[PDB]
Parts: C-alpha cells; sequence; structure tokens
C-alpha cells in the first residue's frame, strides 16, 4: 500500500484518439495510492500532422526521451519517483523505447483488459488455464558466423517467418515466444507477464553467451503494450548490440526505430 507514480502512455500514428482513462488506472493500483493524488501524461496523439510517418516516429522518439526524463528528475525539495505504475496504450515500437527509457526504476506494468468490462486495467484474478502459458522455439542450427538475431514475439497474432525474413534483410536466427492460443485476450493475469519476462531473460542470456557474433537483435512484436514495455526495460544496453525494432504495417514489416544504436 505504498505510494507509486502513474504514469499513463497514450497514442497512435494516426487517426481515432487514443486516451487511457485515470480513473481506471487509480482503481488498478489499489490498495498503492497516486503520488500527488494525479499521474503524469505522454500524450502521442496528433503529432506532426500531415508530415508522414517518419516525421511522427521523430517526434514521439524525442518526446518520449524527454518525459521519461523529465518524469525520472528530482523535483525542488523531493526525491525523484522511486516506483512507476505505467498504464499504456501507444504504438508498440514507442513502448518498446519508453521501457528501455525507464529501465533503472522499479515498475508496475499493466494491461486493459478487453473483454473484462469493469476493473479494465486491474489483472484478472483466478489462475491461467493452459491456452495461457508460453511456447519457446529456438533456432534448429548453431550459432556460427551468422552476426543477426531476430526475436519474435507472437501473442496477439503468429508472425509469419516470411514476412520477418524479408523486413530483416539479413541470414539470421530466430527466437520466437509464442503464446499457446494467440489472441487479443491471451493477456489477463500478472503471472504471464512474469512468466514471459523470465522467457525473454532467457533468450537474451542465450544470444548474450553462446551467439557472441550477433551485432544486430530484430525485434518483431505482435503483443499487448505492457510485454512491449517489458521487452524494452530486458535489453540491457552494454549487453546487447543494437536493437532494431519493427511495426507491422500491412501486410509486412518495417524498421521504426533503433534502441542503443
Amino acid at each position: 500500500s505504498d505510494k507509486t507514480t502513474i504514469l499513463i502512455v497514450q497514442g497512435a500514428v494516426s487517426g481515432k484518439r487514443v486516451e487511457v482513462e485515470p480513473e481506471q488506472a487509480r482503481k488498478a493500483i489499489k490498495p498503492r495510492w497516486p503520488a500527488n493524488d494525479g499521474e503524469t501524461l505522454i500524450d502521442l496523439n496528433d503529432l506532426a500532422i500531415g508530415e508522414g510517418r517518419a516525421a511522427y516516429w521523430e517526434v514521439a522518439t524525442e518526446k518520449i526521451k524527454a518525459e521519461a526524463k523529465q518524469l525520472l528528475r528530482r523535483p525542488a525539495g523531493q526525491q525523484p519517483p522511486q516506483h512507476l505504475s505505467i498504464f499504456a496504450l501507444a504504438p508498440i515500437p514507442l513502448l518498446v523505447l519508453l521501457g528501455a527509457e525507464v529501465n533503472r526504476v522499479d515498475v508496475d506494468l499493466f494491461q486493459k483488459h478487453r473483454g473484462k468490462s469493469a476493473d479494465t486495467w486491474c489483472w484478472d484474478e483466478g489462475e491461467p488455464d493452459a491456452d495461457d502459458d508460453l511456447k519457446v522455439f529456438v533456432p534448429a542450427e548453431l550459432p556460427g558466423e551468422i552476426e543477426d538475431a531476430a526475436i519474435i514475439v507472437s501473442m496477439t497474432s503468429i508472425v509469419d517467418r516470411k514476412a520477418v525474413a524479408s523486413a530483416i534483410g539479413h541470414p539470421h536466427h530466430a527466437f520466437e515466444i509464442k503464446a499457446r492460443k494467440p489472441g487479443p485476450t491471451f493477456l489477463k493475469y500478472r503471472s504471464q507477464l512474469t512468466s514471459f519476462s523470465n522467457e525473454l531473460y532467457t533468450i537474451l542470456t542465450t544470444i548474450r553467451d553462446d551467439f557472441r557474433r550477433v551485432k544486430r537483435l530484430h525485434l518483431i512484436l505482435a503483443c499487448p503494450a505492457p510485454i512491449a514495455v517489458e521487452v524494452g526495460r530486458s535489453l540491457i544496453e552494454k549487453a546487447d548490440p543494437e536493437a532494431h525494432v519493427y511495426e507491422y504495417l500491412s501486410p509486412s514489416y518495417r524498421r521504426v526505430l533503433t534502441i542503443n544504436p
């Protein structure tokens, strides 16, 4: 029941305004309570209007970096926030960036539950069923001199390996974390987020220890917002090479930003 700082992140590249209802996030953090009775907001709607997609990614990347730095700065006469409760609905690559930018502070991540119409941002009570766990596929071939490794998350849908190969444009190893039943309501319990984090850590450790020629990571994520944040949080600047982050722009994947270039 300690104090926490609520961070709301909301936006979209274009189209309908995306907003997080702060009353629902406040309900989700109970029994904890919001520092200053409020939230910090990073809004990523209506950036670079009419200027094209690349201008959006530029403006939004700089805004995420500047706002994360501001969020972690000491206010006058106070300490910096010690715990973030993050409620995010935003483009996947920007949430990877966000997770990397707040990786030095303790965080609680949350999922907007579609289908759970009350306590929408609250994690579900209960236990996961068999359709709710993960499968992890790793390369059949030895690392060798391959310089490129893809980390694929097939949670909201199945990622097509051929589209990944076309987007990466290099011979590569692939590691895949796949929902047993992919879909938009797969992620419901906090234990699933913990499971995902642990499986990703094992993959990153394997690449760091055994795939030492790998000079580029390629993150292809079909996953809910907190999973994208957790992917970003799991990167370690000096242990991992640059991580290229892709968006799904029908019918293909496109590289949109790089963590630790």
